[PDB]
């Protein structure tokens, strides 16, 4: 069985826009979305489909792409930093439970590295 998936809405959580939530939607999520190695970041990680009984036994704080962006699309997030703990909690929850070079991490670090290069710009909040 599959967990049910991080919240995504919650009325009775404080959230903003701000315009670096707006760049970690527009820049960040949309230039990592498109890439050819986002497909298996776009949505929760399907362990029955996938024959991973034990991945969520592993991963206690599963996130994803999909997630990531309904939360950008929904005003989830009350600051940018609690977006990118969510692109990191995904890259590393793919470290931990796969091996250095599967084809997952090589995917995940392509797709870390422009995150990285994407985030040194994160402008100043105004
Ligand atoms: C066999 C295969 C290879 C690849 C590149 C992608 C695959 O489909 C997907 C689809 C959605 C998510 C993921 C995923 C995330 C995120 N993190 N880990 N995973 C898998 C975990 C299990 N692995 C089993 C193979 N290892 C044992 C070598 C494969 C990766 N993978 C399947
Ligand atoms: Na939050």
């Amino acid at each position: 069985m599959n967990p049910p998936p991080p919240e995504t809405s919650n009325p009775n959580k404080p959230k903003r826009q701000t315009n670096q939530l707006q760049y970690l939607l527009r820049v960040v999520l949309k230039t990592l979305w498109k890439h050819q190695f986002a497909w298996p970041f776009q949505q929760p990680v399907d362990a029955v489909k996938l024959n991973l009984p034990d991945y969520y036994k592993i991963i206690k704080t599963p996130m994803d792409m999909g997630t990531i962006k309904k939360r950008l699309e929904n005003n989830y997030y009350w600051n940018a930093q609690e977006c990118i703990q969510d692109f990191n909690t995904m890259f590393t929850n793919c470290y931990i439970y796969n091996k250095p070079g599967d084809d997952i991490v090589l995917m995940a670090e392509a797709l870390e590295k422009l995150f990285l290069q994407k985030i040194n710009e994160l402008p100043t909040e105004e």
